[PDB]
């Protein structure tokens, strides 16, 4: 994309601490830059919209290229921030806004390094990463996600000169669901064959999707919570079309560059129901900020070995609370993301192995090692209404069937409408970011 005159583009200043030891940090004055996706698209040497509602303007994007050519992508001023996007940030916390009332819906922001042109790449390998969270406004069907894409950290400036933003005009988003609903990939507009998403007024697919490695450290809201490995062949930034992207609706999600499913770890599903949940009588009480902590284990514990290990534990008013376990008959109750985890949670669920197809954990690191962005977001779910992570799933499934609960939420729950309606004024915060070696963090 090009860049609008428009308006100035600020993100919002948002420090966090690199850590030494225990107690000792250090700040890292980093900022929140917004999704190109939620960015105004107009005309280069004008006002007039190239995009509005779920549809390009067919006579400035016949094709693609020239979409390009006469389009631009415009800034955010601060002022729009909170206004028209939701966002906020209050010392080293940072609150998204689900619904903005000219209507904003949802939200999916980068992490900036010092200098505000590109992203803060984390290099996560042998490393703990750790932040505090609240995600007590959120109820089934929303989701306050926090994770990690292998984006370039230009956002493909360097390799697709199309693109004059990139990092600063948060530009390159990919990740292992191969989305199709990206607006500018490879320095172009996704406007070939763009569709609208029935029942979504913002949002539509183009041509192309866009693959890549992900992390997921946080997908969650009160009712459930999971963290997710998802590893592809290969990581980085891969623009998609055909069996490439695994699209779900010509049955290809297990025949793509993807593993959309992950290896997940979700407490609930793992059969553990009273371990998080939104009352003081769960061992992680979800109506309360607490503080998530993730550890990244090597083979040898260095920086060169290949990922073996993703630890977890909490810590709420205080109170050191490790990970729930894998609880089923036979099945060793593992507390972490692991190989052999996945192997024996999938083989158990009847889910096919592709994380292990995609190379596993070994893949995954080879991801983190290169280094990842940062992504926070609050959204829901129009393609399957959150039941994946907070109800039966699928929505016919017996509950019993190990695999099939993944929450407390009606399988009637999640739908866009009804949740945009009931929930326009949850919050999600994210604060008080926290990188350094394992055991530096708390």
């Amino acid at each position: 994309q090009n860049v609008g005159t428009q308006a100035a583009e600020e993100p919002l200043n948002l420090p966090i601490s690199v850590c030494t030891a225990p107690g000792n940090c250090q700040t890292e004055a980093d900022a929140v830059v917004l999704d190109s996706n939620w960015r105004w698209a107009h005309t280069t040497t004008g006002y007039t919209n190239c995009y509005t509602g779920n549809l390009w303007d067919t006579t400035l994007c016949p094709t693609p290229e020239t979409c390009t050519t006469n389009c631009a992508i415009d800034g955010v001023p601060l002022a729009d921030w909170s206004g028209t996007y939701g966002g906020s940030v209050t010392g080293n916390k940072f609150n998204l806004k689900f619904v903005t009332v000219s209507t904003n819906i949802g939200a999916r922001t980068f992490l900036l390094d010092s200098t505000k042109t590109r992203y803060r790449m984390f290099q996560l390998l042998n490393r703990e990463f750790t932040y505090d969270v609240d995600v007590s406004s959120l109820d089934c069907g929303l989701n306050g996600a926090l994770y990690f894409v292998s984006m370039d950290a230009d956002g493909g400036a360097a390799k697709y000169p199309t693109n004059k933003g990139g990092a600063k005009y948060g530009t390159g988003y990919c990740d292992a669901q191969c989305p199709h609903d990206v607006k500018w990939i490879n320095g172009l507009a996704n406007s070939k064959d763009w569709t609208p998403i029935p029942g979504d007024a913002n949002s539509g697919k183009g041509y192309y999707g866009n693959c890549c490695a992900e992390l997921d450290i946080w997908e969650a809201n009160k009712q459930s919570q999971a963290f997710t490995t998802h590893p592809c062949t290969p990581n980085d930034q891969t623009r998609c079309e055909g069996v490439v992207c695994g699209d779900n609706d010509s049955g290809d999600r297990y025949n793509g560059m993807c593993d959309k499913d992950g290896c997940d770890f979700a407490s609930y599903r793992m059969n553990d129901h009273t371990f998080y949940g939104p009352g003081s009588t769960f061992k992680l009480d979800s109506t309360k900020p607490f503080t998530v902590v993730s550890q990244f284990i090597t083979t040898d514990g260095t920086d060169n070995g290949d990922f073996k290990e993703f630890r977890r534990f909490y810590v709420q008013n205080g109170v050191r609370i490790e990970n729930s376990k894998v609880n089923f008959p036979g099945i060793t109750a593992y507390d972490s993301i692991t190989d052999e985890m996945c192997a024996a949670t999938k083989g158990l669920f009847g889910d096919l192995d592709d994380h292990k197809n995609k190379g596993g954990m070994k893949q995954m690191g080879e991801a983190m090692r290169k280094g990842m962005a940062l992504v926070m977001s609050i959204w829901d779910d129009h393609d399957v209404n959150m039941l994946w992570l907070d109800s039966n799933y699928p929505p016919t499934g017996n509950p019993s069937t190990p695999g099939v609960a993944r929450g407390p939420c009606p399988t009637t729950s999640g739908v866009p409408s009804e949740v945009e309606v009931t929930q326009a004024n949850a919050v999600v915060s994210f604060g008080n970011i926290k990188f350094g070696p394992i055991g530096s963090t708390v």
